[PDB]
């Protein structure tokens, strides 16, 4: 009521080298217009490193294509309440903070997930 629900998990643990689902969904009494439901996926390398953003959806999915290489898909489907990215043959240095930003007019609350991936040898 206060906010909008994002679930996450908070930790996520991926083996070097495997594909990593960074699962996100979201509760929203409205359903989703896409021509106005916003998602920013952002990343960093560490708790205070400023935030890269590498996927949103305005529209339709833009896949910044940071220097991830082209690793980083959308594992979504916005109108099923999922918002969820693939990042493929995970690397040492993927490890950090990954963002979801939500927004999904006209509800007026702002989700935020936050999920920790660290890498496995």
């Amino acid at each position: 009521s206060n906010a909008m629900e994002v679930t996450v998990p908070a930790t996520l643990n991926v083996l070097n080298g495997s594909d990593a689902r960074l699962p996100c969904t979201f509760n929203s009494a409205y359903t989703v217009n896409h021509k106005q439901f916003s998602l920013n996926w952002t990343y960093q390398e560490c708790n205070n490193c400023s935030e890269e953003m590498f996927l949103q959806f305005r529209m339709k999915i833009i896949n910044l294509k940071l220097e991830f290489q082209d690793r980083v898909e959308f594992s979504g489907n916005p109108s099923k309440y999922d918002v969820s990215v693939m990042l493929r043959n995970v690397q040492p240095e993927d490890e950090g903070i990954y963002n979801c930003y939500i927004m999904n007019p006209p509800d007026r609350h702002r989700g935020h997930g936050k999920i920790h991936l660290q890498v496995l040898m």
